[PDB]
This record gives C-alpha cells, structure tokens and sequence, in this order.
C-alpha cells in the first residue's frame, strides 16, 4: 500500500554536482518525489560560438541525476511549459514496462504528468526523451540524463566489503550533430522545428560534429574544473545515451569501475580505460593519490582534444615521490 | 570412433525462430547432420524498394541458428548450386583449425562438400562465409549467421544454478553498405558480380547506408513481431558478424546477459544495454513483467531509428501497477 | 630508499618480439632501466608506397613492449635527438601523477629526460606521446607502445592456478589519417611540421584511411608471420592507443583474455572476438591446438582485409581429425 510510505520533495542540481542523499539507506522504502521542467532553448557548445536549439529536462546537458535507492518507488512530475514547441516525453531505462515510462508520458507544450514506477534493480540507468519518430533528434539535442538506484546497504566491492565515496559527480557525455552547408560551415535556424530534416541528414552520417561533456566544449576546465584531495575517494557516473566512448582518467585510474552501470555485479579492477556501451550509464571509483592537473577524457582522441570531450580535474595535496619522479629534468 | 555414435538429421527454421532442441541433454554426444544451400539472390531492404544481391545461406539474412551441445560433433553438408555465381565457404568461429573450416570449404557454383567438426566451447559463436579476397563482401552481403553450443547440462545463473528459457529467438544483425551515385542514391546491378568494386569504395567509408534485423528494415515488426507472455523466459541470441552493437529492450533489461557469449563465464546481471563486438554472438536472458508493445533496439539511436536496427515484441498478458503506473494522465 | 635496490638495464627488442624476462619474480623489487629513442621518420604503411612522416619511441611503430613485475620501479630515460623537428613527451597509463609523467617529460630536440615511477598495478597499459594540444596527431602518427606489468607470481586463471606462456607476441594496431585531396589522393609533404592542418582536418573526419599491424599493411605476414608449434601457450598483448579493436584469431579463440588487460580481475574464458576499448591494451591466452595458417584480425572485417587490420600465424604440428576433419573434399 503506496499511501502509507514515507513521501520525501528532492530539490535536482545542475550537473556535474548530484543532490544530497545518503549511501546507506537510513529509512525504510519511499516515494521520493522530484520534478522536471522541459526546456527548449539555444546553446552554444563550442569557443567559435556555434549555437544549436538544445532539447533539455531542468536546463542543462545533460539533465541531473537523480539518486534512489532500491526498491524505492521514484514519482516524476515532468511539466511542458507552454513557451516549448515540441512534444516530449520520459523513458526510464531503470523502469519496466511502457517503453520505460514513454508510452505514459508524451506531454504537449501546456502539459504535465506524474509517472511513478519502483526502482527494482541497482545501478546508474540512462533516461532520455523518445517520442514516436523523432527520437534519435531529441536525445541528439541533449534530452538525456540518468538516474543512479543504490542498493540499500551501498556500494561494495569485489569481496563484498563496503565502498564509501567522499565526492560523486556527474558526466553527461553529449555527441551532437550540427548541419554543415556545402563548404563545411555550420548552419543556424530560428526555432528547433526548422532544422529536423537538415539534422537526420546530419546524423545519418553517423559522424559527429562535436562531443562534450555538460553541454559545451571546456565546460569542466578552469573555474569549473572537477576538484578533490588527495586521499578523496570520488565516484564519477558517466552516461552516453546514444554512441560508445572510453573514459580515462589522465595520471590516474578507475580503481573500481562497474562499466556497464549495474552494482550486483562485482567491479572491475585497476582499470585504465573502459567501455560505457552507448545507451548505457557506468560508474567509476577512484581514490587520488597526486596532487595536481588530471585531464579526464573520452579515449578516442581525436573526440576528446578535437572535438571537445575533455573535462579536468584540479587535485590539492602533497606529492608523492615514491609514485613517481624526475630523476632528471628535461635537458641537454 | 565417430562410427558408434548416434546420427541425428537437423531441419533448419528460418529467423528469428530456432530448430527444436533440448536445453538439457537427453542423450550421449551426436554426431548432428545440417544441411545448407547457398542462395544468391535480390533482396528488398527498406521501405523505398532498395534492393541489393544478397549472399545467402538457406536463402534468409542470417542464416539458421545451429543448436548443438558440448562435445556433440557437427557435420555440415554443405551446397552451392549452379545457379549461383560466386565462389562460397563457411568459417565457423565455434571450430577449431582451418580458418575455423574455410580453408576447407570453398565450393564453387555445381560443388557441395561435408565438414565435420567437434564442439568443444560451449557459447554462442558466429559462423560466416570467408572466401580469399572477398571477406568482407560476402560477410556484409548477409552472408552470416551463427550456432549455439549449449553446455550438456543447460544454462546456469552467476552462483551455479539452473536457468531455463521458455523461448528463444534469434536476431541477426546486418549492416549494409550500398553504393550510391553523386548525388546520394543507391546505385542498382543486374549481377553480385558487376557491383565489386563500387561495393568496395562503399565500404571503405566505414558507414552503413542500413542496419537491419532479420534482413530489411521492418522485418520484425507488425505480423512479424516477436511475441511472449508474461513470466515467460526469453533467450535472444545475437549476432553481428563486422560491426559493434548495443542492443537494449525498451521497457524491460537484460536480467543475464552473456554478452561475448560464452557459457563458462558468469553471466552480467541487470543490464539496460550490452556491447556485442563485431564478430560475435552474445545472449541475453530476460523474464517478462509487464504486457505490451516492447521496442528491441541497436541503442545506437540513429542506427535504431534512421538506419533500421528496430524490432517489436508484442507480450500480453496482465498489467503490473506496482511496478509502473501514470498518477496523473498528461493534461493542462 | 630507493638507492638500495637492486638496478637493472635491459635492451628493448622491436615488436612483435619481446625483451626476455622472468614471469615468476626471481628477484624482490628493482629498478629497472629503459632508454628509448624517439625517431621520426618517413615510413610506407602500404602496398601503393603512401608514405607518412611518422613520430616513433624507438624507431617503430609500435614503440617496444616494456616488461616488468608490481612494485618495481621503472627507469625511463628518453632522449629526443637534435636530428627531430618536434617537442614530444610520455604518458605512461601505468603510472600515477602528473599526466602519466607527460607533465614532467616534456623535451624538445637535443634534450632528454630521466622518469622514474612504481609500477603499483599489474597488467598490460598504454604509453604514448601527448604534447599540449597536438595529443591526438602525435598518438595517430604512431607514438604509442605499451608496458606489461606482470603480478609478482605471474599470470593466473579464473580458478587461481598458474597460467605460464611458452611464447609471447606484441601486436600494436594502429589507426591513421593520411590525408587526401579533392580526388582521394593521398598527400605527400617533406616535413612532419608541413601535414598539421590537414592532418587536423583528416583526424575529425573519425574514418581512418589505414589500420595496421606493426605498422604497415602486411608487416605480420608472409616471412615475418607469427610462429608457434602445436601444444604451444601463447600469450598476444594487443594495444590500441586510440581507437576500438575487437581481437579474432581465425581458426583458433581467446581461450583466457583479459580484454580491458588487468590482471587482477579474472579472464574471460572462451572467446571468439574480445572488444579492447581505444586507450587500452588487452591480453589473450592461448594454446594452440591444430597446425597450420590463422589469420589474427581486427573483425571488423572491412577494417581487417581492406584497411590492413590483419596478420598471420604459421603453426607447426601434427593435425588431429577429432577436431576438424573434411568428410566430403568440394566436387560435383
Ligand atoms: O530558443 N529555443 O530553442
Ligand atoms: O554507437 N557508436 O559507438
Ligand atoms: O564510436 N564511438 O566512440
Ligand atoms: O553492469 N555492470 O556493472
Ligand atoms: O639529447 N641529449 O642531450
Ligand atoms: O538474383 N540473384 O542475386
Ligand atoms: O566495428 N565497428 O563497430
Ligand atoms: O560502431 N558500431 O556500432
Ligand atoms: O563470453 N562471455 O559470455
Ligand atoms: O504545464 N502545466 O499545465
Ligand atoms: O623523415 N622524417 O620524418
Ligand atoms: O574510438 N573508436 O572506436
Ligand atoms: O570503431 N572502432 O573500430
Ligand atoms: O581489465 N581486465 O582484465
Ligand atoms: O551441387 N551438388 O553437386
Ligand atoms: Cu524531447
Ligand atoms: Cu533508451
Ligand atoms: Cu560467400
Ligand atoms: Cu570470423
Ligand atoms: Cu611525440
Ligand atoms: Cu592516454
């Protein structure tokens, strides 16, 4: 009987921060209750000041992650204001059942609608827009996030033993696909309605024009840079609702990396690189040892330091010379 | 001495069905009997009447799911009839030796030949026509399919316990690459022979015009839906014989996924999607919870809903509220 | 104190081939002393006589596998030659702080450097160049290699018992971007310092116009194929520094890999094709079982056999007609 659960209001923030929860579950099974407003509005993603009309749940690319623990019931009320232009709607990979809740959410631009389903299995889950024939346009736009569902106990490690993170953040890693004109230069449009069938031109070429994490070309770098200390432990989530990529962490590792996002299985150690599946949410445990610059990036490259998928981390601490050293410093 | 073991002769189904089987064996090692005839013929792939020369084995893309068990021996007859024109062979990535039987097989148009091989990994493996020079146009002319090699005592869940399907099907993946004029339209040939060398510079590009199940867009979708009850178990094996994939249900997980395909290792747990690398076949277990419309998707987006790679389940049964429900209907 | 180790040089051998080493530690804890070369140098990757000014540890692409046991100290000195145009430097992913020591090794032309870091980490890791903003036209023109950090009591199965190697090969692949005019002829330019922008230009298309073994098209066949004998364990360390690999021997299987190449974790068992995520190197075990060719490729087929993603094995032995045997030989 849902009626007689504890109901409790959560406040999202904006990523790459995650809302207050606990990790270990002081409370019995809940109802926990947030909301989402649908923005459409215009982005610019890279420093030549390209703009896109970004699709997106609460403002931000991606949209926040939210935090349940298992067996907790989630209710979403998902608002369309009437100044968008488009349907939306929710799919929910943590849920089961209606196309992960996108059957029973489609809300025209005045519309809301409340979707509650139980969160019956661990791990990070993507959710995305998906509505009927226009899906990949809308997840391409930027109209993803995910949902993080702990086991009731926490996290634990191979053995069994408990995993307690200091920090956690959030990386919405976004491919984006900007129509080009016959020389190469990107093209712009007034409202998001203008540019579908220039977009599923671009897309079909299954070759995107950018990649980044939150939203933009250097968006985690400088004042915005990811920070820890040394002895930290940080988790970092990492969703790609739509094309592969490979994490790494620049100077560092993932000690515990659960690639694929689910915590009943055990996690793979002393990782150096790994493989989140497009369509699919992972989670990696570090615990940092240097102080100083990492750079943490998608694997390929090129789609990092060309095409933006590159964010930083600013550790503070003492250095270690045992790990590592200049013996002699570059010289004749 | 293969001669005082049991014979038994197999008929292949077409996909997405599987020849009837026994999950658990009933019998000794076998000597199990396939056979199959190579067609070459004009295939319709999408909704604009696309058409291509497809490389078949038994006239379907894929070809036939081979069921055996560990230790079974198989022998394959093998036949290429004079009415085709290519040189074929067959490469069964579950073999051991000879370019996995392709160094033996290579029948031209008029030639049958008989391979026999034991199975000694349980798993489901890809099999391929290979022939010297000509591999990649052949495996992506649809020229593909895959076996299962199921461990004599069945399938068996992470901590050792038995796991038995009510169903299975198998979804054969398809990447096409065909060539296109100046302008951006598929080129057409009266022969397989005439298109070689565009067929060539189409895939050097690396990029599918089409991705597909079961062999055209819309192939398992409608009448053709793959259908299941409500607590019915379903395996859906899956192969990709060139390119990656990430298939996710829409609506529902992989409750054990095998996702490299090989039985002797603990299955992933509770996954939303899997990476199935090019050149291989993986399984995925799910039990169904909720009636309705389920999408089976390549969660690459684009590849899902612009190139093809989208099928239907179609599960009835009754609806779960616990699990699921619309609190309130979308409305102002 | 480092300074009552035990030191030790070793002189690095070009790949495919390994420096001798000791898979058991014979010895406790030891620094032990590398120098590498930097070379650029023109090379011809294929058939046709395309030649790229490739950037080289060592003078080959890719650099030379470095061999050590947990908890040594490695010793790297790198020597950056007046002859060379470009400042370089090293990130080793095996290593802990200041960018994998990309932060300290930082040498123009005439210079050199001295690291030294402690292999805190067992399993096979990157290493490549990365130079503040030209980090993927480095990595691309062949400036990556890996290191084998092997557990102190060498390589175990899943079960825990010993796994010993008769033989061992190192196979880097390698993705590059040659650029093209309007036609899709390949460039030539006499210098490196010549090709940046248009190798800018051909690295953000994300289609590689080679993908190469050891560093050309055909380099791992013919006299220079793969050797073993039949009953041989054999262990291939495969690297990608950039791009997704998915690892097939053709006729054979994976039979422990390490995809994601990290000893502590347990092998997958029974692979046909393992997925090896850009920025990784993995780690295949495998005995051999029949006499004969294999072909060893990249299973993205069009990658393999029309990019160049391919080599051999010739395998000396008796044939066992248990395993495989052709009952019918191809005939009317
Ligand atoms: O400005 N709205 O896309
Ligand atoms: O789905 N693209 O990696
Ligand atoms: O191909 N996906 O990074
Ligand atoms: O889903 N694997 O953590
Ligand atoms: O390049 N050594 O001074
Ligand atoms: O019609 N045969 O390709
Ligand atoms: O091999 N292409 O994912
Ligand atoms: O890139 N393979 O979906
Ligand atoms: O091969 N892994 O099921
Ligand atoms: O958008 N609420 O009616
Ligand atoms: O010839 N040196 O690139
Ligand atoms: O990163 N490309 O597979
Ligand atoms: O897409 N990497 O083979
Ligand atoms: O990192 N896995 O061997
Ligand atoms: O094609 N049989 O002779
Ligand atoms: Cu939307
Ligand atoms: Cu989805
Ligand atoms: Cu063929
Ligand atoms: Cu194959
Ligand atoms: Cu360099
Ligand atoms: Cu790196």
């Amino acid at each position: 009987d849902i009626s007689t659960l504890p109901r409790v209001k959560v406040d999202l923030v904006k990523p790459p921060f995650v809302h207050a929860h606990d990790q270990v579950a002081k409370t019995g099974p809940r109802v926990v209750e947030f909301t989402m407003t649908i923005e459409e509005k215009k982005l610019v993603i890279d420093r030549e000041g390209t703009e896109i009309h970004a699709m997106t749940f609460n403002g931000s690319v991606p949209g926040p992650l939210m935090v349940v623990h298992e067996n907790d019931y989630v209710e979403l009320r998902l608002i369309n204001p009437d100044t968008n232009t488009l349907l939306h709607n929710i799919d929910f990979h943590a849920a089961t059942g209606a196309l992960g809740g996108g059957a029973l959410t489609q809300v025209n631009p005045g519309e809301e609608t409340t979707l509650r389903f139980k969160a019956t299995k661990p791990g990070v889950f993507v959710y995305h827009c998906a509505p009927e024939g226009m899906v990949p346009w809308h997840v391409t736009s930027g109209m993803n996030g995910a949902i993080m569902v702990l086991p009731r106990d926490g996290l634990k490690d191979e053995k069994g033993q408990p995993l307690t993170y200091d920090k956690i953040y959030y990386v919405g890693e976004q491919d984006f696909y900007v129509p080009k004109d016959e020389a190469g230069n990107y093209k712009k449009y007034e409202t998001p309605g203008e540019a579908y069938e220039d977009a599923v031109k671009a897309m079909r070429t299954l070759t995107p024009t950018h990649i980044v994490f939150n939203g933009a070309v250097g968006a985690l770098t400088g004042d915005h840079a990811l920070t820890a200390a040394v002895g930290e432990r940080v988790l970092v989530v990492h969703s790609q609702a739509n094309r592969d990529t490979r994490p790494h962490l620049i100077g560092g590792h993932g000690d515990y990396v659960w690639a694929t996002g689910k915590f009943r299985n055990p996690p793979d150690l002393d990782q150096e690189t790994w493989l989140i599946p497009g369509g699919t949410a992972g989670a990696a445990f570090y615990t940092f040892r240097q102080p100083g610059v990492y750079a943490y990036v998608n694997h390929n490259l090129i789609e990092a330091f060309e095409l933006g998928a590159a964010g930083h981390f600013k550790v503070t601490g003492e250095w270690n010379d045992d790990l590592m050293t200049s013996v002699v410093k570059p010289a004749s």
